[PDB]
C-alpha cells in the first residue's frame, strides 16, 4: 500500500511510485536526467539489487550466508537499542496514538526490525538500512522534523549506517570487535589486512592493519587503541623491523602497540604460514600481497596455495 510522503524529504505531494516497494518520491527530490519511463524501482531498491547480485555483492558479502549476516546484525541493533531509544523500541501503540495509521502506512520499530533479521529476511547491509529508515520517515512524518523524538531516530539512524559500514569494511573484523575475546584485535582474517606503518599529519607513525583503499587514502586501524582513520597513502610504509621514528608522548603506549602486533604476527604464520617484514620505508601500494609471498624475493611466485576449507570464516 503505496505511502503518501516522499521518502527524501518527508512530505507530501506530487509524488512518484516505486514497483517494488511502497516508498514514493517527489521527483525534483531525485534530481534526475528525466522522470522515469513504466519500469520503475527507486534508489533503494536499486542499491538492494546490486549489493545482492552475486557478481556484484561486496567483498563483505562474499564472506557472508544470509544466517551469518543475521549474527551480525543482532549485534548491530544492540548498538541501536542503547539508553534513551525507549520510544521506538516497540511498535507505537494506538492508544496512545489513535490517528497514527491514517499517516503512518509503514510502521517500523526495533523490536520488528530484530525479528526481521532473526527470521534472515536481510540479504544485505543496504536492505537492513533502508528498513531501518522507515522508523526515522515515520517519525519526521508523524512528529515533525523538529520533534525531539526525531533528533532520537536520527541517532538510532546514525548508529545503523555507522554499523552497515563496518560490516561491509570487514565482516570478521566486525564480528571480533562485537565479542572482544582475548586479544581480539590479534586474529588475522582470511584475505588478511596488510600491516604498515601509518602516520596520521601531527601524530607519530603507529603500526596498523591497512583495511580498505579508496582514491589515495588508506583506512587504517591502529594497534593498541584499536582506533581508526582515514590515512594518506604516502604516509602509509609496509611494516618494516626498523622504525620509523617520531617523537612520542609516552613509551609505555607504543610498547604496548608494538606487542600487540607482535603476537598478531605471530598469529598470522601460524594460520598461513608466511610474514614478511619489508626493509624501511617501503610504501604501502593498494591491494598490497607482499606480506604475504611465500618467496619475497620472488614476487611473480605470488602466495602459497594450501588451502578448499568451507569454514573460512
Ligand atoms: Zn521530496
Ligand atoms: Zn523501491
Ligand atoms: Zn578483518
Amino acid at each position: 500500500r503505496n505511502d503518501f510522503y516522499c521518502w527524501v524529504c518527508h512530505r507530501e505531494g506530487q509524488v512518484l511510485c516505486c514497483e517494488l516497494c511502497p516508498r514514493v518520491y517527489h521527483a525534483k527530490c531525485l534530481r534526475l536526467t528525466s522522470e522515469p519511463e513504466g519500469d520503475w524501482f527507486c534508489p533503494e531498491c536499486e542499491k538492494i539489487t546490486v549489493a545482492e547480485c552475486i557478481e556484484t555483492q561486496s567483498k563483505a558479502m562474499t564472506m557472508l550466508t544470509i544466517e551469518q549476516l543475521s549474527y551480525l546484525l543482532k549485534f548491530a541493533i544492540q548498538k541501536m537499542k542503547q539508553p534513551g531509544t525507549d520510544a521506538f523500541q516497540k511498535p507505537v501503540p494506538l492508544e496512545q496514538h489513535p490517528d497514527y495509521a491514517e499517516y503512518i502506512f509503514h510502521p517500523m520499530d526495533l523490536c520488528t526490525l530484530e525479528k526481521n533479521a532473526k527470521k534472515k529476511m536481510y540479504g544485505c547491509t543496504e536492505a537492513f538500512l533502508a528498513d531501518a529508515k522507515w522508523i526515522l520517515h515515520n517519525c519526521i512524518i508523524y512528529n515533525g522534523g523538529n520533534h525531539k523524538l526525531t533528533q532520537i531516530a536520527k541517532v538510532v539512524i546514525k548508529i545503523c549506517e555507522h554499523e552497515m559500514n563496518e560490516i561491509e569494511v570487514c565482516p570478521e573484523c566486525y564480528l571480533a570487535a562485537c565479542q572482544k575475546r582475548d586479544n581480539w584485535f590479534c586474529e588475522p582474517c582470511s584475505n588478511p589486512h596488510p600491516l604498515v606503518w601509518a602516520k596520521l599529519k601531527g601524530f607519530p607513525f603507529w603500526p596498523a592493519k591497512a583495511l580498505r583503499d579508496k582514491d589515495g587514502q588508506v583506512d587504517a586501524r591502529f594497534f593498541g587503541q584499536h582506533d581508526r582513520a582515514w590515512v594518506p597513502i604516502n604516509n602509509c610504509y609496509l611494516m618494516s623491523k626498523e622504525i620509523p621514528f617520531s617523537v612520542k608522548k609516552t613509551k609505555s603506549i607504543f610498547n604496548s602497540a608494538m606487542q600487540e602486533m607482535e603476537v598478531y604476527v605471530e598469529n598470522i604464520r601460524r594460520k598461513f604460514g608466511v610474514f614478511n617484514y619489508s626493509p624501511f620505508r617501503t610504501p604501502y601500494t593498494p591491494n598490497s600481497q607482499y606480506q604475504m609471498l611465500l618467496d619475497p624475493t620472488n614476487p611473480s611466485a605470488g602466495t602459497a596455495k594450501i588451502d578448499q576449507e568451507k569454514v573460512k570464516l
